[PDB]
DNA sequence: AGCCGTAG
DNA sequence: GTACCTACGGCT
DNA sequence: AGCCGTAG
DNA sequence: GTACCTACGGCT
C-alpha cells in the first residue's frame, strides 16, 4: 500500500490502486503517445510516465550527468526504489514496469537505452522479472463493410491480407494498409483494445540468464569502445533474423533490437549511396520536389509544402531534420553544388540560424533536375514507401556524380563517413578516362583519376597544403587533408601593418572562429596583436582585420594562428558509402567506377524502355496504317456496326489487326482523316522505325553506351561546370 | 562615444562606430528577420535587435508584467537611456530608432505596441525626432533571365510589369509578382538594396505635434477602456484610408495602423460570416482539403499536409494557428457537429495536448462536404489570395446552417463573439418554417422561429436551467443561459451514498474541473466530502464518484457543488457575425433569414450556371446532329481538305455552323459513328433540351427555388441530422 | 566537453 | 523529445 | 490571475 | 515569437 498523485514526476499520470501487485506503469515514448496512453488506460491498476525521447546512454556518462538528466530522476522518482546500493525491492510502486516505444527502430534504440539504466541502476527489477515489453501493433489493414485488422509484424500483415482477399474482403491495397511508426497515431481505444487490455494484451518479460555475459554485451553495445561494437554488428547482423506474458532473455532482446536500429541508421539514414551520393533523406527531399512540380522552370514554393510532402508521402520522421536538410542542399557554403533554389533567409556560414519553413520558399536547382533526368523512364529501381500508399526510387539516375562532386558527411552507429567536395569539371575528366579505358585494371584506373582529381575542392575556396592526406585518401579511401584560410597583410597610411583574413577553411563557424580569437588573446595564447574587427558585409564577403603591434612581426603572428585556431585545419577524409546495401570503405578509382557502372546502367535501361514505347507505337502506326488504306470499308463498317463492340470486332477480322489496334482506330479522330494528318501518321511510322532501329543498334554496341554518358556528361559539364575555387600548395 | 559589445542584450548585432550621431538601430519584428538584416547591414553604423513577436502593451499591463517582459528589458538596455525620471538623451546609443516590422497588420500592431512603449516610457525620444519606420517593398517582379524588380505600391508592380512587358522581358503569369508578408521572405541583399542602404532606403520619422492629444489617442488605442475604443474604431474607422525622411504624426500613424490591425481581426480572424459561420482560418483549411481531395471517400491524410497545404497557398500566418483550428473542428466535444474527420490523439477534454500534426491525419466529413456542396457551380464568389496566385472562396454554399449548429466562439479589438451550438432538426424546423413564411414580418418570424429553436444544444449534454437566457439572447443577441451538469446518487453495499457526475457543462476542463474539487475540500469551502475519484475510461466515459460523509445530505452537498464549482456554470451569449463586411450583434430571426437568403442565392446561381452549361452542351449537340444527318459530305469533306483549318472553314460553310461546333465535329471519335452512339447523341439532345426547359422554369418560379432548398436541406437532416442532447429544465 | 549532420 | 511569452475581451 | 481561441 | 536536451563518431 504505496501513496498515489492526487514529489512524484509532474508529467506522471499515476493509477488509483495502491497495491504494487496490482499496479502497473507504462514509460510511454513521448508526450503525444503519452496522451493516448492515458486516455485509453484503466486508471484502477495502469500508470502512465511519458519521457522526452532519447534518454541518455548511462553507460557513457558520468552518474552526476546520468542524475541530473531529468528523464532518468523521473524514472527514479516513479519507480520509488532508489538506485545501486540504496536500492530497496520492497519500496517498488508498480510490480509490472512496460516499455511501450514507438513501433520503429528509433523505439527500439529508447528501449535499449531503458534496459540499459535498468540493468545498470536497478539490476534486481530485471532479476525479479519486474520488467515487461508492450508490444503494439505495426499496421492496421482498413477492410470496406468489415472491421479493421491489426497486424505486429510484416509476415502477419501479409497474411492478413492474403486471407482477407481469399475470403472476398475488399481492401485498397494502396491505402489499405496504415503502418504506424508512432504510437501517437493510434487513437485511446486502438491502443486499449490492441496493446493495454489485459485481456488482449502480449507483454516480453524481460529475464536474466547470466549476468556476467549481458555485463559483457552490455559494455561492448553501450560502451564507448566503437571499435568493439563496429565488430559486435558486423559479425551478428549478418544472421541476427535467425536469432499472455512471453519470457525474453536481456542478451537477446539488447542484440536483436541494437542491431536493427544500428543498420537502419548505417544502411537507410546516416551514409550515402555509392551512385547517387545521396542520404535517404536527401533522395526523398528532392524526389518529392521534383513530383510537386518545384522545378527550375516554376516559381519558389514554401519551404512548408516541400517539407510536409516529403513528410506525408515518404521520410516518416520530425519536420525539423527534413528542414534542415533542405536548409543545407541550399546553402552555397555547405554544397560546392547545391541542389535546392532557396529563397529567403537560409541563414548564415555564422550562428544566424535560418528563418522558420513558413517563410522560406525553395524549388531544384537545374542541376539537381540532372540527378532526377529521366526517372520516369525506369531509369532506376521503384519500392513501395514506408506504408505502401506510393512508389520512391531507390536511388537517383544522378547524371552528375553527385557524390564526389557535393562530398557527404555522416555518423552512423560505430562509423562515420567524410567525403570531400570535388571540382566537376576535374571529375568528369576521370569518368571520361574510365569510359575510354573501360578495361584498365585498378593500378592503371588509380594512378590516372588520381592525376586527373588532383583534390578537394571545397564551396569555402581557401588553400589545401601538401599532397600527402590527398594521396592517402584516394589510395586508402581515409587520409588528413590540410586546410588553411587566406591571410592577406594590408599596411596603412600611418605605418601599421594588419592582416585581412578573406576566406577560412570548409565547415568553419565565421563566429566562432573571430570569438576564439578574442578569447585567445584575452588568454594571451595569441600575442601582437592589438585590435580585430570584422568588416564582413553581402557586398565584400568575408573580410576579419587583425591589427598587430609596432614590435610584432606579421608571418609570426600568422604562423601562431595557424597553430592556436581553425586558421589552419584538418579534413579527416574516410571515403564510406553503401555499395549494394553494405557499407565500404572506397578508393578514388573505385568511387568512379561504381559511377560509370550507374550511368551505364542507366543508358541500357533508357534505351530498353524507349524501344519498348517505340514497338508499342509502331504496332498502333501500322494499324492506323492498314485503316487508312481501307479507309472506305473501315467507315462502312463502323456505321453499319450497331454496338463499337461489334466494330470492334468487325475491324480485327476486316483488318486482320489485334484488339490495342482495333480500339486505337476506333479512338481516331475526325481531324485526323484531313489530308495532311493522314501523311503525318506514315511519316510518323517511317520515323518511329528509324528509332527502333537505332535503338536497337545502342544495345548491340557497348561502345555507343559508353559514347552516349560520355556525350550527356559532357553537355551538363559545359553547362554547370564551374572554376576551382579550392587552391593547393605544396 | 559608447561602448559596442565584442552587459548589453544577447540577441543585439551592436554596430562599430561609438558616435552615436552616426549609429542606427533597427529594432526587427522575429529572430527570421533579424538574421536577414544582420547579415546585410552596414556593420559600421546599424545595429540589429531581433524581437519575440507580440511586445507587452504597457498601457494594460502590470508593472510586474512590464518589468518581467525580456523584450522590453532588452529595449532599454539596447538605449541606454533610462526610462521616466532616469531618463538621460546623452546617453542615447543611436540617434535613428529605425522599427522595421513585416509588410502585415500584425507588424503594424507590433508597431502600434513598440510607439506606445516609447510614448509612455521614453517620449523625448520621439520629441528630438529619434524614431523612424522602415519602409520594405511590397511586391518582388521575378524576369527571366533579367534582374527581379521591386514595387512599394499596387500601381508601381502595375507599371513596372506593364514596362517590363513593352521592354520584351518575360515574367511568368504563375507567381511572377510575390507579395511580401514577411521579412523573412527576403535574403540579405534584397534587404539591403530596398529596406537598409541609406542611398535608396525611405524611412518615415515619427513626429509629436500635441502631447495632450497624443496622450488622450494613446489611452483610448492601447487603455482598458474597451467601450471608448469600440467607439473610437466604429467612428473613424470608415474614413482612415483618407488621412530620404518622411515626416509622420504619431496620433496619425497610431491611428491608421491600429485601426488597421482591428479591422484585420474583426473583419477577417476572430469573428464568423453570418452565411456559413466560418471564421477565415476555418475555410482556408476546410477548401485546401476539399482542393487536395482529402474527402470522406478516400483515406485520412497526414495532418501536417493539409496545414502546409492551407499555408502556403492561402492563410500566410503560424502553423501553429491552422493546426490547432483544424485540431478543434475534429474534437466532437468542442465542435457539435465536427467538420474535420481525425485520426489519432487529436486532445482530451482536460489537459491532455493533441499529438504533433506529424502523427495525426485528418480528412473532411461528410457533414464538411455539405459545407462545400457545388462549390465548383459558381455558387459562391472567388477572391484572389493574399498574393493573387490562386482563387479563393468569399463564403462556402453551407447547404448546412454551420453558424447557429457548430457556435462560434472568438476575441476580436474591442469586441468579442459567443454563439452557442444548437440542434440541426431544429434548426432546419426553423428554415423551413422561414421558407414557408418568407414574407412574414420580424415580430411574427421572430415569435415562430423562437418556437422551434427550444434553446442551445451542447456537444457535452449536461443541463440548460430555465428559459430566460435562452430567451433574452434570441430576442437581444445576448444573453446568459445557465449551464448544469448531471450527477447520479448512488448508495454502496456498506451503506455509504456516492455522488456520479457523468456530464459537464459546455467548455468546463475535466481536469481543472477535478482539481477545483480537491483544492476546495481542502480549503474547506466544500464540506462533507469524504473521498473523490476519477473512475472515467474510453469505455464508460465521464464519471466523477465523489463520496459524501455519513452525517452530510446528499442534495445539501450537490447544492454547494452547483454553488463553488463550475459543475453550474453560464454561458455569455453574444450573437455578432459579419453582414455584408459589418459586425453586427443578431437576433434568432435575423440570423435565420441571412441564412435562408444565403441558399436561395446558391440555388439561383447554381441553376444559373447549369443553365449556361447546358446551353453550351446543347450548341454542340445540335452541330453534332447536323454533322450526322450530312455524314457522308461531312467525311468527304474532311478527306478532302488538305489541314485541319481547311477542314474546319469548310464545316462551318457546308453545315452552317460556328467555330466551336465545326471544332466539336472536328474532335469526333470514330466510335462515335456507331449506330447505338449515334442515338445517343440525339438522346442525349433531346435529354439536355428538357433539363434547359427545367431550369429556366426553376428561375422563372421563386417557390420552385425555396422548394429545392426545402428538399435539400431535408435530405441532409434525414442523412445527418441527430437527437438532442442537452436537456432544458424549469 | 563542443563542434558538426539526420534522429528522437 | 518538451514549455512557456504575448494581444485581444469577457466572464471567474 | 486565469480561463478560452486564432495570431505573433 | 524563442531554446535547450539527447544518440551516434571522430577530431579538438
Ligand atoms: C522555437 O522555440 C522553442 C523554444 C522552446 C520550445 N519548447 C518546447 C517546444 C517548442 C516547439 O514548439 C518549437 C517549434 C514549434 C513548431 C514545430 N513544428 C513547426 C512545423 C512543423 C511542420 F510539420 C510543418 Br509542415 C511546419 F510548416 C512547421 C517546430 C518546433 C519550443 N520551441
Amino acid at each position: 500500500a504505496l501513496v498515489r498523485r492526487k514529489g512524484l514526476p509532474g508529467k506522471l499520470a499515476d493509477c488509483r490502486s495502491t497495491d504494487p501487485r496490482k499496479s502497473e506503469l507504462y514509460v510511454v515514448e513521448g508526450d503525444s503517445a503519452g496522451g493516448s496512453a492515458k486516455s485509453g488506460r484503466d486508471s484502477m491498476f495502469q500508470a502512465i510516465l511519458p519521457l522526452r525521447g532519447k534518454i541518455i546512454n548511462v553507460e557513457k556518462a558520468r552518474i552526476d550527468r546520468v542524475l541530473k538528466n531529468t528523464e532518468v530522476q523521473a524514472i527514479i522518482t516513479a519507480l520509488g526504489t532508489g538506485i545501486h546500493d540504496e536500492f530497496d525491492i520492497g519500496k517498488l510502486r508498480y510490480h509490472k514496469i512496460v516499455l511501450m516505444a514507438d513501433a520503429d527502430v528509433d523505439g527500439q534504440h529508447i528501449s535499449t537505452l531503458l534496459l540499459t539504466l535498468l540493468f545498470r541502476f536497478m539490476r534486481p527489477l530485471i532479476e525479479n522479472g519486474h520488467v515487461f515489453l508492450a508490444q503494439p501493433p505495426l499496421y492496421k489493414l482498413k477492410w470496406q463493410r468489415s472491421d479493421p485488422e491489426f497486424a505486429y509484424s510484416d509476415r502477419e500483415r501479409d497474411g492478413l491480407l492474403e486471407a482477407g482477399l481469399k475470403a472476398g474482403k475488399k481492401i485498397n491495397k494502396e491505402d489499405g494498409i496504415q503502418r504506424y511508426k508512432g504510437l501517437g497515431e493510434m487513437d485511446a481505444k486502438e491502443l486499449w483494445e490492441t496493446t493495454m487490455d489485459p485481456s488482449v494484451r502480449v507483454l516480453r518479460q524481460v529475464t536474466l540468464d547470466d549476468a556476467a555475459a549481458a555485463d559483457e554485451l552490455f559494455s561492448i553495445l553501450m560502451g564507448e569502445d566503437v571499435d568493439a561494437r563496429r565488430s559486435f554488428i558486423t559479425r551478428n547482423a549478418k544472421d541476427v533474423r535467425f536469432l499472455r506474458i512471453e519470457p525474453v532473455d536481456i542478451e537477446q532482446e539488447m542484440q536483436r533490437s541494437y542491431i536493427d536500429y544500428a543498420m537502419s541508421v548505417i544502411v537507410g539514414r546516416a551514409l550515402p549511396e555509392v551512385r547517387d551520393g545521396l542520404k535517404p533523406v536527401h533522395r526523398r527531399v528532392l524526389y518529392a520536389m521534383f513530383d510537386s512540380g518545384f522545378r527550375p522552370d516554376r516559381s519558389h514554393a514554401k519551404s512548408a509544402r516541400s517539407v510536409a510532402e516529403t513528410m506525408g508521402n515518404y521520410h516518416p520522421h520530425g519536420d525539423a531534420s527534413i528542414y534542415d536538410s533542405l536548409v543545407r542542399m541550399a546553402q552555397p557554403w555547405s554544397l560546392r553544388y547545391p541542389l535546392v533554389d532557396g529563397q529567403g533567409n537560409f541563414g548564415s556560414p555564422g550562428n544566424d540560424p535560418p528563418a522558420a519553413m513558413r517563410y522560406t520558399e525553395a524549388r531544384l536547382t537545374p542541376l539537381a533536375m540532372e540527378m532526377l533526368r529521366e526517372i520516369d523512364e525506369e531509369t532506376v529501381d521503384f519500392i513501395p514507401n514506408y506504408d505502401g500508399r506510393v512508389q520512391e526510387p531507390t536511388v537517383l539516375p544522378s547524371r552528375f556524380p553527385n557524390l564526389l562532386a557535393n562530398g557527404s558527411g555522416g555518423i552512423a552507429v560505430g562509423m562515420a563517413t567524410n567525403i570531400p567536395p570535388h571540382n566537376l569539371r576535374e571529375l568528369a575528366d576521370a569518368v571520361f578516362w574510365a569510359l575510354e579505358n573501360h578495361d584498365a585494371d585498378e593500378e592503371e584506373t588509380l594512378a590516372a583519376v588520381m592525376g586527373r582529381v588532383k583534390g578537394p575542392d571545397f564551396p569555402t575556396a581557401g588553400l589545401i597544403v601538401g599532397s600527402q592526406g590527398t594521396a592517402d585518401a584516394y589510395k586508402t579511401g581515409r587520409g588528413s587533408i590540410r586546410m588553411r584560410g587566406v591571410v592577406e597583410v594590408e599596411e596603412d597610411s600611418r605605418g601599421r601593418t594588419s592582416l585581412v583574413i578573406t576566406e577560412l577553411p570548409y565547415q568553419v563557424n565565421h563566429d566562432n572562429f573571430i570569438t576564439s580569437i578574442a578569447e585567445q588573446v584575452r588568454d594571451g595564447k595569441l600575442a601582437g596583436i592589438s585590435n580585430i574587427e570584422d568588416q564582413s558585409s553581402d557586398r565584400v564577403g568575408l573580410r576579419i582585420v587583425i591589427e598587430i603591434k609596432r614590435d610584432a612581426v606579421a608571418k609570426v603572428v600568422i604562423n601562431n594562428l595557424y597553430k592556436h585556431t581553425q586558421l589552419q585545419t584538418s579534413f579527416g577524409a574516410n571515403m564510406l558509402a553503401i555499395v549494394d546495401g553494405v557499407p565500404r570503405t572506397l578508393r578514388l578509382d573505385q568511387l568512379i567506377r561504381y559511377y560509370v557502372d550507374h550511368q551505364l546502367d542507366v543508358i541500357v535501361r533508357r534505351t530498353t524502355y524507349r524501344l519498348r514505347k517505340a514497338n508499342e507505337r509502331a504496332h498502333i502506326l501500322r494499324g492506323l496504317v492498314k485503316a487508312l488504306d481501307a479507309l472506305d470499308e473501315v467507315i462502312a463498317l463502323i456505321r453499319a456496326s450497331e454496338t463499337v463492340d461489334i466494330a470492334r470486332a468487325g475491324l480485327i477480322e476486316l483488318l486482320d489487326i489485334d484488339e490495342i489496334q482495333a480500339q486505337a482506330i476506333l479512338d481516331m479522330q475526325l481531324r485526323r482523316l484531313a489530308a495532311l494528318e493522314r501523311q503525318r501518321i506514315i511519316d510518323d511510322l517511317a520515323k518511329i522505325e528509324a528509332e527502333i532501329a537505332d535503338l536497337e543498334d545502342i544495345l548491340a554496341k557497348p561502345e555507343r553506351q559508353r559514347g552516349i554518358v560520355r556525350d550527356e556528361l559532357a553537355e551538363i559539364v559545359d553547362r554547370h561546370g564551374d572554376d576551382r575555387r579550392t587552391r593547393i600548395i605544396a
